[PDB]
DNA sequence: GCCAACGTTGGC
DNA sequence: GCCAACGTTGGC
């Protein structure tokens, strides 16, 4: 994508409820493994 | 207070 | 209706 080196993205499928079958993505910072739950939040972190 | 789970919201 | 960013919230 436009992500830097060592950034991992993970799909998690919603298993239950009305939204079941929906996918949420999560972003992992390379050498810290810190977790962000959107693209707006990650590029903000990288921009500041 | 953190956060995983699932809900809500509005531009498309 | 889809998408996905973001609201909420109860169990830890």
């Amino acid at each position: 994508n436009w992500l830097p080196p060592g950034w991992r993205v993970e799909d998690k499928i919603r298993t239950s409820g009305a939204t079941a079958g929906s996918v949420d993505k999560y972003y992992y910072e390379p050498n810290t493994g810190r977790k962000f739950r959107s693209r707006t939040e990650v590029l903000y972190y990288l921009e500041h």
